[PDB]
Parts: C-alpha cells; structure tokens; sequence
C-alpha cells in the first residue's frame, strides 16, 4: 500500500479508447473470481469500464457480459454467478475518464481446476 | 498538489446517502460555473455525483439539472449554459462509490455580479 508508483503503466494514444491484456492459462481451469487491483496512490488512472473476455479454447474469446463500470474503486472484484471453464482470459480496460495513463497493481484470476 | 490531507472531510453514516453544503453569497450574482475540486491524493474520497442547488431569493432551492456523475475525477467544473442569479448555492454530495468519507480541497464559485 501507498506503493506510489504503478506496476504497470499504459500510455493511451488519442484515437485509442481499448486497451487489452490476455493471460493464457497453461490449461483450462474452472473460473469463479477475477480481482483487478487499480493504483491505490492514484485512483485517476483506474479504468472507467472493464469488461472481462474468457475462452474455453483460448483462441475465440467468447466474453461473459455488458462491460462493468469501474470508475471510482480502490478495488475491482469480478464474480462470475456461473463458473465457467477458461483456458485464457482477455481483459479489455477502457481509457481513465480524466488521465491518460492506465495504472494497475496486480491482476487475480481465482479459480479451481479439475483432478 | 499532493497536500495528502483533505481540507474538509465528512463522515458517512450507514443510513446517510447525500451530505449537502450551503454557501450564502452576501448579495445576488449571475452565477456561470462551479468548480469543486476533490483530494488529489485519494480519488476514493471523490464523490459519485454531485447535485447543484441555487436560489435566487437565496432560501427557496430551486436547482440546476440532473446530478453530474463525478466518479474518477481530478477536477469538477460545472458550466452553466444559462447563467442565472444565486444569492445562495447548495451542493448536494452523493456518498463515494467505495470510500465512507467525502474529500474535498476546494469550492469555487465562478461568475460575475452587475453593477
């Protein structure tokens, strides 16, 4: 906490609005929960929108829902209400409505596996 | 910049969604735009959305439009299209989408008096 520097950083061009980070788990897995971690020192350059990409397949990513706004949270927790297998995840985070910078801590992919 | 306290900080109870503020001008102005500036160190103290209330006899509310989502912002600046007279300005202040407390640096109101 109060790190004051931001793991990763993104820088947005003008006409870009969508920024993408894809993790290929190396099998698929059973997916409950993701927790993303915005900037704690800034909340300016936490995302406004995230909607959240899986692929059972890992190469057509079939999405789960409408994107889930996020702007104002010192922590974002996606819970799926069904869990569904995903060997990749693609996360598609929309410009900060007021910086330019995209500033993220840690991202979490909770789940089980089978056997 | 980087004060790392807030000016004013108000606590929320359980039950409290809206925190208003009243600033009485000592005589009637055309008012043109409000500028509220939340804490820079933690946007998690910004409020959601924030209402703006005028009177021109200044004790009968009669306000401006609907509330402005004002999640994610460094700064809040509220421009009016029609500049009306305000001899008394309350800001209604929705409780923060995570954070229980409401920090604010700075209130300005911008405009211009006659005569």
């Amino acid at each position: 906490r109060r790190a004051r520097s931001a793991a990763w950083s993104y820088i947005f061009l003008p006409e870009e609005a969508w920024c993408d980070l894809t993790i290929h788990l190396p099998s698929a897995v059973l997916l409950k929960e993701i927790h993303i971690q915005p900037h704690l020192a800034s909340l300016a350059t936490c995302p406004s929108s995230v909607t959240v990409e899986v692929s059972a397949d890992g190469v057509n990513m079939l999405p789960l829902s409408t994107p889930v706004v996020t702007s104002g949270l010192t922590y974002i927790k996606i819970q799926l209400v069904k869990a569904e297998v995903a060997s990749a995840v693609c996360l598609r985070l929309h410009r900060p409505r007021d910086a330019s910078t995209l500033g993220l801590s840690q991202i979490k992919l909770l789940g089980l596996t089978a056997f």
